């Protein structure tokens, strides 16, 4: 839910 690293 991240923005970077866009992963999660």
């Amino acid at each position: 839910d991240l923005f970077v690293p866009p992963i999660d």
